[PDB]
């Protein structure tokens, strides 16, 4: 009954766009050995390098979370960590033919369904999680982004921008679905920054393809939103995201309030240096385990 290790059952293969890039990147998910963690390749250099997504080599967080080893970047990984996270993936190799995840529709959703498709494999070893014992808050100015223990798993997110166009969703993953209820939250942007944001070279990908575009009143795409707090969830996809940089699924409560990357990140940091504030544990047993994961 013991919660064993996820790989993929099979390779997949997707193509697209880095919305910072706007660069075509090929895509490729291989099943990886037992407490090998997620690990992205940059295929496209000679010889190929490997960066494991951990908070140790997250470089950037401008606008993403990028991961940095020397010269060489992997921008914006937050959104397939954030698959990967959602669906108990343990050990993965990410191949990428440029430096940027591809974005997609702007959510994890095509993620899901293409690593669903393929299917997961179980490995023949105990499942590591990070369990939260001692509450870890950060804050830098009004934002602010907290560790409380939980045992299970829950992700609570207040946002608090003055636009029209609005803020605050908690979601429990052992009585909510990821799949359902998350993982179809797109990206999102305004209007006025995307014109700034060309000139120092970002968004070049962008489009009401694989983002919510947003004027000072209306959500400019046709077929408007997904989820009526589609922005507040995103913040969430996004955070289980980052969240995984740990490298171990998760058992505690994490509140973001006005949070991103930046002060997410900060937050691992401080979480893995106090070391009385968390523990590895492993459940021999399922059936009392706190959390639970869809059949493979
Ligand atoms: C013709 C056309 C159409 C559309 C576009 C575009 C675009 C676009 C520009 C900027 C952004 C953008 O960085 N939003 C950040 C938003 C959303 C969210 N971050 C994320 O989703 C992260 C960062 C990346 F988004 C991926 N995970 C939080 N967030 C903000 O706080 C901004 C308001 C500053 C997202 C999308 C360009 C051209
Ligand atoms: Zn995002």
């Amino acid at each position: 009954s013991m919660i064993k290790q996820r790989t993929l059952k099979n390779i997949i293969r997707a193509t697209g766009v880095g919305l910072h890039s706007g660069e075509k990147v090929y895509l490729t998910l291989k099943p990886a050995p037992v407490d090998t963690g997620i690990v992205f390749s940059r295929t496209d250099l000679d010889p190929v390098v490997e960066i494991p997504a951990r908070a140790e080599n997250v470089g950037e967080t401008t606008m993403s979370t990028t991961l940095v080893k020397g010269d060489v970047k992997v921008d914006t990984v937050e959104h397939l960590l954030s698959a990967m996270a959602g669906l108990g993936i343990d050990n993965a190799y990410v191949e990428l033919s440029a430096s940027e995840v591809p974005i997609m529709d702007g959510s994890a959703g095509p993620f899901v369904f293409l690593i669903q498709s393929a299917g997961l494999q179980e490995q023949e070893a105990a499942k590591k999680f990070i369990r939260i014992k001692r509450e870890v808050s950060v804050e830098e100015g009004d934002k602010r982004a907290v560790f409380v223990p939980f045992d299970g798993f829950k992700v609570s997110f207040e946002i608090d921008f003055d636009h029209p166009v609005f803020q605050q969703a908690s979601v429990d993953f052992s009585s909510t679905s990821f799949v359902k209820e998350v993982s179809r939250a797109r990206t999102f942007g305004f209007m006025r920054d995307i014109e700034y944001l060309r000139s120092q070279n970002l968004a070049l990908g962008g489009s009401v393809e694989n983002a919510i575009v947003v004027d000072e009143n209306r959500v400019l795409n046709e077929d408007g939103l997904r989820y009526e707090d589609e922005f507040v969830k995103h913040k969430i996809l996004d955070a289980i995201g980052d969240l995984y940089l740990l490298g171990n699924s998760l058992i505690g409560e994490f509140r973001g309030f006005k949070s991103g990357h930046a002060l997410n990140n900060q937050l691992l940091r401080t979480l893995i240096a106090d070391k009385d504030a968390w523990e590895v544990v492993t459940f021999e047993d399922a059936r009392t385990a706190p959390i639970s994961y869809m059949r493979p």
